[PDB]
């Protein structure tokens, strides 16, 4: 029923974890390899390995999740070989995705040397739009900086690129972002990352519940779905059709999924309630699409694929 | 234990209700003043009544509400009228708001010189953030166009004026919006009007649940007070203090009011629970807040106002 074909491969389902949830090690990642996740990608990585931000920096909430991680990684060095060793022993149906997060231009286009370089056949997802590091503007809300820097990257790169995007809340936004993408042989587009920069506060504490920039940090959740939604559909109507989606953002339940199906994404991450919940996530979610898929009478993701009527 | 001072006038209580939301026609405006707000504003205007956006317009939600309403209002001379008669008659304490979203800057400008010009003695709100008008984006993203209106503004009117602003999400975005907003003798900003163009999807009719704009409309309600604090906080640390702050989005009870005034916000607008509940929702949210801070041993709002701890 969930069979899926993106960037030219096939996956079993379009379910996989969001960047930066259950994928900082190895062993996270064999859980996820182990799951029934059709995919699944990487924690996003700089070039060195990096501790991130002080504690706590993660909650829980009754509607999400409030960060602020501060990319902490392995390293890019330490995903790259072990990606490298995943894809020799063809373990696993359709290719692995890995984020790459470079705190500045030239960092983003080492790593991308790197992986052209190297022997790589999975997928690449370049994120401009980490909001947890302190200093560092979401770089897909500077539009002439995130053409030059695909400019850059489209002289070299040749291997299937996608670019994890920030929720954007402006028609025109979306106009002048699709008009930037389309220029350029793009695998994909992944909305969206946390809406940024929101506060929790504990009110009987009279206080912020994270440590990291006076509480301030990307919100995920059901919270952020009519956003997520939103820009997964905004984006559909504009871009070439060589340029596919992965929807995130809010995604906990069957209906959930549905929704972004709806709208026009392929694949989908999950993030904050894979972080609740575990990697046995993935064989609730699935059987809740496919028994939302029964009822209807569809068989296949394409009889609803990118359907969402207007009044 | 709430009287509140805001823009050298004396409120009973710091809750408003927020400008959409019951002040419509004379009939809802007079059910405001006869509630236990401490104060009200009217539905934004534009020179020529507008009928708005065809319906469905406005759904509640679990969560909260979307809408795309289109600036229905009854025209700028009626609101005028109607607070030039009630302000002569002094049947309440602290004056009257009076919101304006013209369609353009230019009329913007000349509805400002007509209350300028008039004997209005009470507070303007200049709207730079309606979402929900096709073809018209949110000014208060555009940092050149907002700059360059407000200028023109500040070289005649003298009256009290705060402007209600879109939320932002990147912490540079508050920056040059302080910069700009801190070289004017401004009277308030009230943070936030709605999460800009969401969508909301019934998944069993697999459509949107507005008609115009393809279904996206602003957000408002639970969603969105992650955002709305996180704004209220920001502008709070960044504004030179002569300008104030009107905390709006996601207040609801008394444990929500609070969290806006620990974040620095002055007066309290209540939008979607209002439309919800109706004017009685100011009684309840008042003896919610005043319990709140019984519990703590606080008899004002001083004792907490803009004292959120970080850890
Ligand atoms: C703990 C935490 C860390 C995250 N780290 C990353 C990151 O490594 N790179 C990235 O592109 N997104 C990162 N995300 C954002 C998620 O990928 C996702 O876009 C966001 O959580 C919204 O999805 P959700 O509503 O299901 O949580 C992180 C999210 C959280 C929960
Ligand atoms: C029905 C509807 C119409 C609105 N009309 C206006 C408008 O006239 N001018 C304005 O500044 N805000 C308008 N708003 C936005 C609200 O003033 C407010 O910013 C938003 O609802 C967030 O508050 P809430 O979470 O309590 O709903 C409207 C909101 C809704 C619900
Ligand atoms: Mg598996
Ligand atoms: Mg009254």
């Amino acid at each position: 029923m969930l069979n899926t074909t993106f960037a030219n491969a096939k996956f079993a389902n379009p379910f996989m974890n969001a960047s930066g949830v259950h994928c900082m090690t190895i062993e996270d990642l064999e859980e996820l390899k182990a799951s029934q996740a059709g995919a699944y990608i990487t924690k996003s990585s700089t070039l060195e390995k990096r501790e991130g931000n002080p504690l706590p920096r993660y909650v829980d909430l009754e509607l999400g999740s409030i960060n602020s991680m501060g990319l902490p990684n392995l390293g890019f060095d330490y995903y790259l070989d072990y990606v490298l060793k995943n894809q020799k022993e063809n373990a696993q149906e359709g290719p692995i995705f890995f984020s790459i997060a470079g705190m500045s231009a030239a960092e983003n286009i080492a790593m991308l040397k790197k992986i052209q370089e190297s022997d790589f056949s999975g997928i690449t997802e370049l994120n401009l739009s980490c909001p947890n590091v302190p200093g560092k503007p979401q770089l897909a809300y500077d539009f002439e900086a995130t053409e030059k820097l695909l400019k850059e990257v489209f002289t070299f790169f040749t291997k299937p690129l996608g670019v994890k995007l920030p929720p954007y809340f402006d028609l025109v936004h979306f106009d002048i972002m699709a008009e930037i993408l389309n220029q350029f042989p793009l695998t994909y587009v992944n909305s969206v990352n946390s809406i940024g920069n929101g506060l929790f506060i504990d009110p009987e504490a009279e206080s912020v519940v994270i440590k990291p920039k006076d509480g301030f940090g990307g919100i995920g959740g059901a919270y952020i779905k009519p956003t997520a939604l939103a820009n997964v559909r905004a984006f559909y109507t504009r871009l070439k059709p060589e340029i596919q989606i992965i929807g995130t953002g809010g995604i906990e339940t069957g209906q959930d999924a549905f929704e972004h199906l709806l709208c026009g994404a392929t694949m989908l991450q999950i993030g904050t309630a894979l972080h609740k919940e575990g990697p046995a996530i993935f064989d609730r979610i699935i059987k809740e699409l496919e028994e939302i898929m029964n009822q209807k009478g569809y068989q296949s993701i394409a009889d609803f694929h990118g359907k969402l009527k207007s009044l």
